[PDB]
């Protein structure tokens, strides 16, 4: 009855749980929250969903947005868009955004390449091609080789808030969460809405407490209003 | 005036000391965040109180429901049910939780043994002498001996949220919060309930991001309707 | 195009970088948190804003209420006004409280020393100080000759809520954060309010979840009610 | 370009008042037929009225 059963883990399985500690012990992670109104990109999609798919041939998903925000904010904080190496603070000067997708054994993270130049319909597409290749476990070590930022969705999942871990040499990471109605405090009235909380875990040693919030916030800008990704506001 | 006090540690203050902060430095802890509705199980105790004191001689506390959930989710999650040994991962097939009491210096978490096999009126008995024993100081370190999982509550203090902390060789840690009023989202209304924070603790580099936010929102589930205990949904 | 840039770090730089590293893997560092109602303290401000300054010759600020709540705090719970100095446990039985004012190259932390026999008006005027010598760069080290517990506040910047890190040898550190707007319930009924979230990171090998839940509730009534501090309630 | 001048307008059943403007493409037929000078003029009307079209490209 009270009996134990025993699994030798693999080279595998110890050489990722070997790097996950490592990474813990050799950065200062800490992370900032905040929320995000998500109701009007709802409305996009609800509006031209249709239009778009007929034009590209492609559904208009949230990913979309959230990259396109991810890139503007590395423009005005390059600190988050860098690393460290030894003695040097690198400074990348593109923009790579790593993307976790979820295999039939677990999140992997394949690299989206250069998509400050891609459009929305680009994006979507390319993250299909991942998303299936993820699901047959037909990654190659190239597509999986790191960029500069990272980006997690536990949406999928439920969850409300949550700690994201960064992924080295990258120095942070963004947690997106799960869309749930709460009421809201609009122009002195009481409105339900639908809310997601945003999570950013930083190496503290290199990204500083002005930064990490300056960042955040402007993401939670960008997503409710994308218009003023046109008016760079 | 500006004169300070030095007190020397004992040996046995040290030796927690350093446990920690070991066991901070061997591990991967991430932490996961949720919400629970409390009035539902509030209800039971208002109805069936008085009854389950007469017939069963001790009264109906919250306790009883937060282990029958837990374990129910252990059953679903195994990998939560579980620690590392080495170069092994031991599964352990059966029910052992730690539950935190308060002694007359500071917290300490006695276990609770094969809960699965325990009725509600036996795990609120069981949990009474536990906690007498604490309070008196005359817990045996047989008593002691960790269990899989623990279940620690702040509530008593007056906590809102916060951060647990592993307890070595386990892997994951619950910890429940104070019971607030807060106003939510209700079929579109906006209702006051009882609300009260869920906290999980885990490894990453044993538990992944799907099994603790399914293993958080397992227990949302069952402590917003007990009767899910029953159908086994 | 895909090209970096590299820049070593300052012999400055890289110190700052590593000694927050050890002091990241030397704690056991851990988060508690809570909320605060603030309309009381603003309309104090509103009501007694104009005579303040007549009398005194300062604003009357948010300020100089964290510091009184603080310091009551610390004589209600000695154990977060103290730290680890090897095998000893040091009592400091004074209050130094260390705040962080920004510079134009990053947030420093100069010590508000002896802050228990100064009045509010004092404390106002000693802040100025701080600041302006902070943002002119002139803070000598003696200024930054650290204390015992930390206050910093990232409302500035707007951040929601975040996860402070502690200074050594100090063992604690609380952070503030922004004021927002939010629905809440009183006394039956659905009002807006302006909130804040708190932040308490502690060292656990030295202060125990009752400690610190017991800290945070402190600060907390005593914002929402300074009259408490008149009563000592 | 023209003046910018309220006008009541037809919304979902309602009359609104707006401040509308009209547009005019004068075009060498020659070269642009008809399918084209009103698809230009409907695309110039649809990317004002929501300019959030602009990042869609719908």
């Amino acid at each position: 009855a009270r009996s134990e059963k025993r699994v030798p883990m693999t080279r595998l399985r110890k050489r990722v749980a070997e790097r996950l500690l490592e990474a813990k012990n050799s950065t200062a992670m800490l992370t900032t929250f905040n929320e995000v109104n998500m109701k009007p990109i709802m409305d996009l999609r609800k509006q031209y969903g249709e239009a778009f798919e007929k034009r590209h041939g492609i559904r208009l998903g949230f990913m979309s947005f959230y990259v396109k925000a991810v890139v503007e904010a590395l423009k005005r904080y390059p600190e988050v868009n860098a690393s460290i190496d030894g003695d040097d603070v690198v400074y990348h000067n593109y923009f790579d955004v790593s993307m976790a997708v979820s295999t039939p054994r677990g999140l992997v993270t394949p690299v989206l390449r250069d998509v400050d130049t891609l459009g929305m319909a680009d994006i979507e597409k390319k993250i299909k091609e991942l998303a299936v290749k993820g699901r047959d476990g037909k990654l190659t070590v190239e597509d999986l080789t790191g960029g500069n930022f990272t980006i997690t969705n536990g949406g999928v999942f439920g969850s409300l808030m949550s700690t994201p871990i960064i992924n080295p040499p990258q120095s942070a990471i963004l947690g997106m969460h799960a869309i749930k109605d709460r009421p809201m405090a609009v122009n002195g009235q009481v409105e339900i809405l639908p809310m997601m909380y945003l999570a950013l875990s930083y190496d503290h040693r290199l990204i500083d407490g002005r930064e990490s919030v300056g960042f955040l916030v402007t993401i939670k800008e960008l997503l409710e209003d994308p218009t003023r990704l046109l008016l760079d506001v």
